[PDB]
DNA sequence: CGGCCTACG
DNA sequence: CGTAG
DNA sequence: GCCG
């Protein structure tokens, strides 16, 4: 088992679901609690779970598996002789991990601020409500559409949902392209949000292009929250029989020279891009990002067409999206 | 022990 | 500060 | 919390 998830495959659904969740609940606590280091630990340690295949029945076969050292292996041995860890209960019901969950669960509320409202005092979503001078546009916006946002996004949802993306983009700027990304992507069939990347074929066309898509979708009566730029954080009304529905769709636009580096950087998952920037930076000396790829020493950029360019350029084996769910 | 991804709004 | 994978 |  490699120490990065980078190297290796992690599919969608996987034979040791029950270990992985109990890991990521303390790495979840971890996070709110600002200690980024224990998070990627326990997120690590519950990747490793994921890839291996078959089930973990003995405690034996976490020899020699990274991340997982004593803490780690203590939570795994609790699970596999009494099916409940002590540790991850007490967080579970914990007041502190339900409210820092609830809060920065809203859209436009982080761990920063949802810990001071916490010291503050205030411990429910009408809590804030009734007090409403103190949030910020994006706050009072993810606060009321926060019931529909916790509902999952179906990938039966999406399809319609990228048409009308597409009829705005194609009158903004004729020939250019729109691709989902994110978990749909890796093959998930729900989601949290949905996640679109924006090129047209030839470079420097797609400049300025990501204005002139939100104003056509907001004259089209589409967009129930928006703030030059390339990323947009949006909420869209989604049809639904009779009705309507609040759900979060992220836009972002790339010049087809960077198409490659951002499609691999927003498929995710959010844990593999962050190890493969380790990978590439501490093992390879490149730096990596959703634009390119940078060697320091000569001062140059890895041209990539193709997410299979920049597996090569690192030493890498090809990982599909489906394999990328770390 | 230091490091832990790296951007944009 | 928020947001993205 | 763990790697290296
Ligand atoms: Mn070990
Ligand atoms: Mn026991
Ligand atoms: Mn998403
Ligand atoms: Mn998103
Ligand atoms: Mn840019
Ligand atoms: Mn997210
Ligand atoms: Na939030």
């Amino acid at each position: 088992m490699p120490a990065y998830a980078c190297q290796r495959p992690t599919p969608l659904t996987h034979h040791n679901t029950g270990l992985s969740e109990a890991l990521e609940i303390l790495a979840e606590a971890a996070g709110f609690e600002g200690s980024e280091g224990r998070l990627l630990t326990f997120c690590r340690a519950a990747s490793v779970l994921k890839a291996l295949p078959s089930p973990v029945t003995t405690l034996s076969q976490l020899q020699g598996l990274p991340h997982f050292g004593e803490h780690s292996s203590r939570v795994v041995q609790e699970l596999l002789e009494h099916g409940v860890c002590e540790e991850v209960e007490r967080v579970r019901r914990s007041e502190r991990y339900q409210t820092m969950k609830l809060f920065t669960q809203i859209f436009g509320v982080g761990v920063k601020t949802a810990d001071r409202w916490y010291r503050e005092g205030l411990r429910t979503l009408d809590d804030l409500r009734e007090q409403p001078q103190k949030l910020t546009q994006q706050q009072k916006a993810g606060l009321q559409h926060h019931q529909d946002l916790s509902t999952p996004v179906l990938r039966s949802d999406v399809d319609a949902l990228q048409q009308v993306v597409e009829e705005a983009v194609g009158q903004a700027l004729p020939g250019a392209t729109v691709t989902l990304t994110g978990g749909f992507r890796r093959g998930k069939l729900q989601g949290h949000d949905v996640d679109f990347l924006i090129t047209h074929p030839k470079e420097g066309q797609e400049a300025g292009l990501l204005p002139r898509v939100m104003c056509r979708l907001q004259d089209q009566g589409l967009i129930l929250y928006h703030q030059a730029f390339e990323r947009s954080f949006c909420i869209f009304r989604l049809p639904q029989p009779g009705s309507w529905k609040a759900v979060r769709v992220d836009l972002v636009v790339a010049p087809v020279s960077q198409f490659p580096f951002a499609l691999l950087g927003w498929t995710g998952s959010k844990l593999f891009q962050r190890e493969l920037r380790r990978f590439s930076r501490k093992e390879k000396g490149l730096w990596l990002n959703s634009h390119g790829l940078f060697d320091p020493e000569q001062k140059t950029f890895f041209q990539a067409a193709s997410e299979e360019d920049i597996f090569r350029h690192l030493g890498l084996e090809y990982l599909p999206p489906e394999q990328r769910n770390a």
